[PDB]
């Protein structure tokens, strides 16, 4: 918006302002190991104890 | 008003103060532009959506 002012300077027109605001894209990663001797029995069923 | 006093001064009189004052005038003007193209397509009826 603006004002009116009794001053003798030009009065000016209406205005806007379009913004543009952008994204920002984060990567994360995590590491895991597994041993080949754990994850063979866990197929099996185990029978002894 | 004025209070008497026991003093050989001379009197002031009664004493009456007339002023007078006026207005001020103030004048605001505001611009707008408006474009042809919605001034005109206002008066036009919807023919389709």
């Amino acid at each position: 918006p603006t004002i009116a002012h009794g001053d003798g300077r030009r009065p000016s027109k209406q205005r806007t302002f379009i913004v543009v605001k952008n994204c920002h894209k984060h990567h994360i990663s995590t590491e895991m190991e597994l041993s080949m001797l754990d994850l063979e029995i866990l197929h099996s069923i185990p029978e002894t104890p």
